[PDB]
């Protein structure tokens, strides 16, 4: 049993019905077996967890849960209390005993709580009756699972998920000791690896914590998680996790973007690389180029559903696009080449001599057939007919083309001021002074590298 | 009479039908009568116009037109023909007329031609029939003008709008002279300002178009747009504008933000320009603070059901998100504050640095205030205006943090080491992505020679 799927997890614009459907469709079709629904800004979900559902909402997540079962994921309800809570008062127990019985009732078999983003300090009650923060969670937690009658997939994330956010280090915390101690088998603990987000999850990093808990645990992957940063957004593949953490985990969780629509690559490439390897103890039998390209296909193709009845997207524009928005610590082999080539036409910009004159006019051309191509990308795309996926994205791709004009812009300006023809940058371009919006300003008046 | 609305004119996601009746009882609250549908990135308007609508979206059409005519605002259909249109082919125009009749079946009853970004000429037989573009442009806006029997109100916005646009200058340019001479009487024009983002409308601006095209133009308005960047709004006032153009137009008509629940506060201060100063002919007396806190007073009325979120929060908010050039006296106060404790950072920590801890100590006040800002807008029971601006006040509300810990740094700058805090975010995770990069490589006022 492998719990690879899909965890709604982020901040703010949850997901609605139909797309959720039709993320079970989406997981179908990969042989992915899992959803862990926990939006965050759902306001029945986290910012008020004791006030239970109307007609409307029972029914709907009635289907939903149906629509679920119908298309074999396994729905698991999370439900995340941590922001005002008195675990030594029963009251609140026992009405978290009835959200989890009304839940109940709809369907669901799996279950989950989550304890995320809350600080370690309790009321005066939790401090008083219970020793530390995680001994009254594990109380929780238990007493949950004993009140379902032990589900078969139990959730359960701690407040110190992280290498970071434990401390002193993952196996000398006194938390993840209480957690590994005093807890039932057959809760599956959620983990995100060194970092809340992860470059890297390493084969150590999951033996020393399947160490400290006595278990083996599900990463929660916030690797193309978008909530922190709302500016970005990552389609590249599922990159940065080896083949062999398989037979190490109980399960992954990848959390997407906030965007419904431009999950295909970040749900495919997982699918792909749980393709890779089921059992046994720079990557053997998964590539993530390979399996970005493979996805990249199948969303051209779903693209091409509609097509251009009611010019059209090519695979290219498709690479470029996922190039220009790739990770949160790396970006593609397109924009990093983009990236070094403006580097160097602006290292050189103040003083061009001959044959460094031929290669920078050269390599300013270049670049500006790159400007073209993004221009070109931005174009087919805005012409496409399936107008969801454009809405979804349609901030990022235009925030990236009005940025790229006014850098061909300065390119051509360089390329005038190379030789003494007048001219100002100013006169080129306004220099506005309002991007982001008192956001902005305050990011340029911010040091960098 | 006087059409003053809001049109529905920017790039990114167009408005649902059910958001658009919700405007349409916001602009019968508030005595405005006009809606100029136009959404640029729609499959049956801009792009694909000369296909007929389905026979699903013909009566969410036909609802949308009768909720119009319920509330007493006058649905425009607009039309965008300009993106490969052939002006002396008649069977191009005989496809506009049976796309404009079928409208006129859905109980529509004012239309309006937008030929917005198709500067770009005529070409073979198309540009030597006509003899110039804009005698093409008024000559198909009078045959379908003539063809629809003359309909009350029909609005021609040409290319040339902007003040920029117009070449050479306004008077002299040959464009607008050919729109002011051979196109009938009865078809209103429409004219974004000076610039196409408008700060100051003069009186002698007006003048000088009204001089050249023998009519009032209906005035647009991109003061509140951001459908150039997406990565602000405008919760501002309707500043720029004096009270004194209301007899010397004809309309006005207003592009809100793409989001449609931050669009309260500007449609309710163009309506307490428009109503409460000047319906009548007078050929300084609207003043836009208190226009400004009557919107945040009735915004504050629409937030309840109870998060606790009060006045002060909003005024901080809309000083936060003020306008495309000017910004908030808050944010202003917040951003002078900022650039002189940068400017008179301490070495280590007599009378310089009390000084400096002093307003150190009220940043950080008004800082902890856009926390409890944000962390009381989280909290409101009307989700969906959470929804819409989720993204700004989260950006706003992280970069504020990063600052807060900056100014800590820099209030410890002999201790502490490497800069702000080294927790993996010196480039803030690659803030903003590829064009949060090459806005930063952008020489606005630092690298600017």
């Amino acid at each position: 049993r492998f719990l690879c799927g899909v965890v709604e997890g982020f901040y703010g614009r949850p997901w609605v019905m139909e797309q959720r459907k039709e993320l079970f469709r989406r997981l179908q079709k990969w042989e992915l077996n899992t959803y862990l629904y926990a939006p965050k800004d759902d306001y029945k979900h986290r910012m008020f967890w004791r006030e239970m559902y109307s007609v409307e909402e029972a029914e709907q997540l009635m289907t939903l849960i149906s629509a679920a079962r119908e298309y074999e994921i396994e729905f698991i309800y999370a439900i995340s209390p941590g922001l005002d809570i008195t675990f030594s008062n029963p009251k609140e127990v026992s009405t978290l005993k009835r959200k989890l019985d009304q839940v109940s009732q709809f369907g669901c078999r799996s279950f989950a709580l989550l304890f995320d983003d809350i600080d370690h300090n309790m009321c005066a009650a939790d401090k008083e009756v219970f020793s530390s923060f995680a001994h009254a969670q594990v109380s929780i937690t238990n007493e949950i699972y004993q009140y379902l009658g032990e589900p078969e997939t139990f959730l359960f994330c701690p407040t110190e998920y992280c290498g970071t956010f434990c401390y002193p280090n993952v196996s000398q915390s006194p938390y993840l000791r209480t957690v590994g101690e005093k807890l039932l088998p057959g809760i599956e603990v959620l983990w995100t690896g060194p970092k809340v987000v992860s470059k890297e999850i390493p084969v150590e990093s999951i033996e020393e914590v399947s160490k400290i808990i006595k278990r083996a645990p599900v990463i929660w992957d916030n690797i193309h998680a978008n909530d922190y940063d709302q500016k970005r957004l990552f389609l590249g593949p599922y990159k940065g996790r080896s083949t062999e953490l398989i037979p190490r985990l109980k399960g992954v969780l990848t959390n997407p973007n906030c965007e419904f629509e431009a999950n295909y690559v970040a749900i495919h490439t997982l699918a792909t690389w749980y393709k890779s390897n089921m059992n046994g103890v720079t990557d053997v039998l998964y590539s993530p180029q390979m399996a970005l390209k493979l996805a990249l296909t199948e969303w051209l193709q779903e693209f091409g559903v509609p097509h251009q009845y009611s010019g059209s997207v090519t695979l290219e524009d498709l690479q470029l696009l996922a190039d220009l928005f790739y990770l949160p610590y790396e970006h593609g082999p397109k924009g990093a080449q983009m990236l070094r080539e403006f580097q160097w036409l602006r290292a050189n910009s103040s003083v061009v001599s001959s044959e460094k004159i031929e290669e920078w006019r050269s390599r300013a051309a270049k670049f500006e057939e790159m400007c073209g191509l993004v221009m070109g990308m931005f174009t087919r795309l805005s012409n496409c007919a399936n107008r969801t996926i454009l809405y979804d994205m349609y901030s990022y791709v235009w925030d990236i083309k009005s940025i790229m004009s006014m850098v061909k812009s300065f390119v051509q300006w360089l390329g005038c001021r190379s030789h003494s023809s007048a001219q100002f940058l100013i006169g080129d371009q306004e220099p506005w002074a309002f991007r982001g919006g008192l956001a902005g300003e305050f990011q340029r008046l911010l040091p960098i590298d």
